[PDB]
């Protein structure tokens, strides 16, 4: 019964790096992302700010969380609570400090909660080879990423599950397409177009008489916020090694279970989705070399030094598995 | 009547096509007797092994699905559409450039690109909150529906008219069709004439005056021009096509305004009937739109496209006219 005490002690550093996810996902009755998302909200007092009654956030947070797959290992409910609370900590750092206004941090929010529900366990290229219907659907470009948008959005629809009730209209159309183009660009093809606009922002960065990030239109603020939540969604290496253990081992039984679909297809099978052929520390590697820490090592330059301890376990991790292969 | 429409059917390769009688006289099935002339015009039945009980079942389908409610972005545009893409596949200056199977998309892709138009505009979608526009988040909402449509129909009982084609030659068909339907979308014709223009300044002909192109990426933005302009091509029709057209467009505005009206949004330009100005409306269309598309695509196909610029500036001319003060 004092469970509950447990949970509301683990629920005390929602706003540090490396909070026990895993921890809460059990302890809240596998209920992360409802616990996680509500107590981020509160902490910065959304639901006064935006006019949310408590019990409709519940109730759509439940109905989200629901919409995730218990039974895919990586892309579940406990992903997204994870996606969520980087997110808000991201948020929280002090060169970004009164940048975004309170519908844009609602905004990366709602996507990071949102950006992989109904999440199938298989990749957009195998939808895309397969001719699934979601594939058919969405004319084989963002299949996924259009779906988890659909989905988040269309559950709001339910009973007394409209959290921006309140909101303007001019709010609520704000909100939206902000949404959308954060969601959209989490699609990792296009990662390396992202990434090269983030450097190209560093390279000409601006800031205020605070030290502050300067982002005086549109195309910057939402930029931010996109590869903002793209870090979130690939801060799994950045995290303490005990999580990224955890999480690369359920990215592998999902990979593996999507090769052996593709092997007995006929398929070619997916990179690191062949049980049979797999190098488990040397992909982790690759993934740090050549995506993650290209990523991280350009944000920490744009919050500079704010996440610089981030970037350091990133390269303690990368180092320690890199380890695991001298034989 | 079948001698009839066997006669109007016989100038499939004219600009100009009476395409309305075609409908009157086919039980109003121009996009089935229309893409079925087409295919047999272009031996497409015979090249990639097509069964003709196979074409004409797809064929009544995907029409089928097109609204006989809806005054223009129906089964008769749908088949003008097809037959001008298939008129400006046989610009003598564009002879031999693409392949059977590149000709098969652009002329499918014609065929589907407005499949299911509900009658209103993605904006109007999009400001409605409408499933449509939640289903493709506010992102070339009915050209994906259009996409998604014509390629699922394919899967209905003896409706896949690609079942002989080689694996790949699916996935390349598949992956033109869905570039040229998606370059369709107006929020992008700007940015396509942009890109239209920068080909015409370094375009490069053979001694006779054919256009060479280089790779993929050539030849399918010609192909999405080519679809866009036979989609933006009633002002250079005969003008008694062209007003045909212009009054049923009008029709379909006029539709939408009402209920912009009624739910106290802001009526879309040229929707509001009581405040319209059909005449001066279409003189703006075409020296804004049409004309800067065509004149561009003549310069391409030089001097290929001259008679169709000719009959677009006399358009112009007799629509300002109409116009007193
Ligand atoms: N721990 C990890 N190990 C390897 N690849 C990962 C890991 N976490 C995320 N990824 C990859 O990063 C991608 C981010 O977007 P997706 O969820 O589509 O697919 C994810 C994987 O391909
Ligand atoms: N005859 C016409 N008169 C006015 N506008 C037209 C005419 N034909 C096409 N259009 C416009 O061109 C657009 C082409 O794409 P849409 O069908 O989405 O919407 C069409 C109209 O906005
Ligand atoms: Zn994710
Ligand atoms: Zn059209």
């Amino acid at each position: 019964t004092e469970q509950e005490d447990v949970l509301a002690k683990e629920l005390e550093d929602v706003n540090k790096w490396g909070l026990h996810v895993f921890r809460i996902a059990e302890l809240s009755g596998n209920r992360p992302l409802t616990v996680i998302m509500h107590t981020i909200f509160q902490e910065r007092d959304l639901l006064k700010t935006f006019k949310i009654p408590v019990d409709t956030l519940i109730t759509y947070l439940m109905t989200l969380e629901d919409h995730y797959h218990a039974d895919v290992a990586y892309h579940n409910n406990i992903h997204a609570a994870d996606v969520v609370q980087s997110t808000h900590v991201l948020l929280s750092t002090p060169a970004l400090e009164a940048v975004f206004t309170d519908l844009e941090i609602l905004a990366a929010i709602f996507a990071s909660a949102i950006h992989n529900v109904d999440h199938p366990g298989v990749s957009n290229q195998f939808l895309i080879n397969t001719n699934s219907e979601l594939a058919l659907m969405y004319n084989d470009s963002s299949v996924l990423e259009n779906h988890h948008l659909a989905v988040g959005f269309k559950l709001l629809q339910e009973e007394n599950c409209d959290i921006f009730q309140n909101l303007t209209k001019k709010q609520r159309q704000s909100l939206r397409k902000m949404v959308i183009d954060i969601v959209l660009a989490t699609d990792m093809s296009k990662h390396m177009n992202l990434l090269a606009d983030l450097k190209t922002m560093v390279e000409t960065k601006k800031v205020t008489s605070s030290g502050v990030l300067l982002l005086d239109n549109y195309s910057d603020r939402i930029q931010v916020l996109q590869n903002m939540v793209h870090c979130a969604d690939l801060s799994n290496p950045t995290k303490p090694l005990q999580l990224y253990r955890q999480w690369t081992d359920r990215i592998m039984e999902e990979f593996f279970r999507q090769g052996d679909r593709e092997r007995e297809r006929g398929m070619e099978i997916s990179p690191m989705c062949d049980k049979h052929n797999a190098s488990v520390e040397k992909s982790q590697v690759g993934f740090i070399d050549y995506i993650v820490h290209p990523l991280w090592e350009t944000w920490a330059d744009l919050v500079h030094p704010d996440a610089q301890d981030i970037l350091d376990t990133l390269e303690d991790n990368r180092e320690w598995y890199q380890s695991t292969i001298p034989q």
